[PDB]
C-alpha cells in the first residue's frame, strides 16, 4: 500500500540532489533546437513555444517549487486504485 511512495521518494529525492544543479540550461534550450528541430512544422511550433514555457520552469520546478516527494504524488505513481 506504500511499496513504490517511497521507492519514488527515495530515488526521486536523491536523484533531485544531483540533478539539483548538475545540469544548466544551456543544453537544454539548445537541444530542443536538436531534437524538436526535426519535429514536423506545426507541433515545431507549438514544442518551441512551450519551451518557453517549459524552458526555464521545468528544469527549476521540480526541484524547489516543488519538492522531489510531491512529485511522486503529481506523477500519481501511489495509485491505490485506477485513476479516476
Amino acid at each position: 500500500s506504500d511499496v513504490y511512495c517511497e521507492v519514488c521518494e527515495f530515488l526521486v529525492k536523491e536523484v533531485t540532489k544531483l540533478i539539483d544543479n548538475n545540469k544548466t540550461e544551456k543544453e537544454i534550450l539548445d537541444a530542443f533546437d536538436k531534437m524538436c528541430s526535426k519535429l514536423p512544422k506545426s507541433l515545431s511550433e507549438e514544442c518551441q513555444e512551450v519551451v518557453d514555457t517549459y524552458g526555464s520552469s521545468i528544469l527549476s520546478i521540480l526541484l524547489e517549487e516543488v519538492s522531489p516527494e510531491l512529485v511522486c504524488s503529481m506523477l500519481h505513481l501511489c495509485s491505490g486504485l485506477v485513476p479516476r
